[PDB]
């Protein structure tokens, strides 16, 4: 109730940390859960104007991405499935000369909203490319500060205990855009903390879903997609389903949006659904990361059962290290604990 007073419209909250605050990355994320920021699932972070990643972004032309997909959408009445057929590899001048092209472009607009309705409009007509899942990052190798390469939480325990990258998740990913290409629905892998910084470039919009809302959102997807959910008990994972803001609300599910501009800082919470899209050329930066709450999540996330080489991170250093005294019952299986979405992360408490 302390903590159920705290943002209890679950709406996305903006903060804007002084310099002092933004040195320490995990203070501050348990900061503004303090503020009740998880709740929404999602949160924006305006970093100081001072703070910058890297001095220019005029060298990375000959960058090379060598995975770029097009992102075939088919569907129809707000709910669309995206299938990824990958193209050749090419470079960062390639890609933005083709995503400022007079065919790919960001159409003419006023408002927000109708760039937004523009968007879920025309989703599955001109399949975009999209330059996702770049392996490396744009942060000079002196910034201390928000450096998703090395964040330093306690997801760094994964790899100094089996030695075990998984691409992305516990290292970054740049992902380079255009106008209409999409994120779908879903939650991080086991359920982990993401940041997102958009480098440059055009806007990001996003919307999400609360996670003591989560369920619903999970069971209405079921009822849409009965033939995707009966072969996997986990489908939002393969992160292919699209499902417009209409369709939510005229099934009650609550959600909020919000836009992410370049130089800003998108944080999603543990099982915090999300999806989004691009507004032209950008590029983003992102990674997963940890905190102590999140590790009752990780035990009890839903995993994809049909995919083979499925993120599936091993709970057990975590329960050992910072749940000693449930370790032998979560082994045995009765470990029964049940998630307060609503709770923030204890390392909080100083606040
Ligand atoms: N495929 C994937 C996996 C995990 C993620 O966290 C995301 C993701 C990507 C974006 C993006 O395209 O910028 C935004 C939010 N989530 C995508
Ligand atoms: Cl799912
Ligand atoms: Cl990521
Ligand atoms: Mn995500
Ligand atoms: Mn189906
Ligand atoms: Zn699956």
């Amino acid at each position: 109730s302390e903590s159920e007073t705290l943002n209890p419209s679950a709406r996305i909250m903006t903060f804007y940390p002084t310099m002092e605050e933004f040195r320490n990355f995990s203070r501050y994320i348990a900061y503004i859960e303090s503020q009740g920021a998880h709740r929404a699932g999602l949160a924006k972070v305006v970093p100081p104007k001072e703070w910058k990643p890297r001095a220019s972004y005029d060298d990375i032309d000959d960058l090379v991405i060598p995975a770029p997909i097009q992102q075939l959408v088919t569907g129809q009445s707000g709910l669309f499935t995206q299938y990824n057929i990958q193209k050749k590899a090419m470079t960062v001048r390639e890609f933005r000369k083709i995503a400022n092209s007079d065919k790919y472009c960001t159409p003419r607009y006023s408002e927000f909203e109708e760039l937004e309705r523009k968007y879920w409009k025309n989703l599955t007509f001109n399949p975009p490319i999209y330059g996702a899942d770049v392996n490396g990052t744009l942060y000079e190798k002196h910034v201390d500060e928000w450096n998703i390469g090395r964040l330093r939480t306690i997801l760094d325990l994964v790899e100094k205990e089996s030695g075990i990258t998984i691409e992305g998740v516990n290292t970054p990913y740049l992902y380079f855009g255009m106008w209409k290409t999409s994120f779908a629905w879903h939650t991080e892998d086991m359920d982990l903390y993401s940041i997102n910084y958009l480098h440059f470039g055009e806007p990001k919009s996003w919307y999400s879903v609360p996670p003591e809302h989560g369920k619903r959102l999970e069971r209405l997807a079921k009822g849409f997609f009965p033939g995707s959910a009966q072969s996997c008990e986990a489908f939002l994972r393969h992160k292919m389903t699209l499902i417009s803001p209409l369709m939510l609300k005229k099934y009650g599910i609550p959600f909020d949006k919000v836009t992410q501009e370049a130089g800003e800082f998108m944080i999603t919470f543990p099982y915090g659904y999300h999806a989004g899209f691009n507004h032209g050329f950008n590029c983003a930066e992102s990674t997963n990361f940890a905190t102590r709450r999140w590790i009752e999540y990780g035990k009890q996330a839903v995993l994809c059962s049909c995919r083979k080489d499925m993120v599936k991170i091993s709970m057990d250093v975590f329960v050992r290290k910072f749940q000693p005294e449930r370790y032998k019952l979560w082994k045995a299986g009765k470990d029964n604990t049940v998630i307060d979405h609503t709770l923030p992360t204890p390392e909080a408490a100083e606040f």
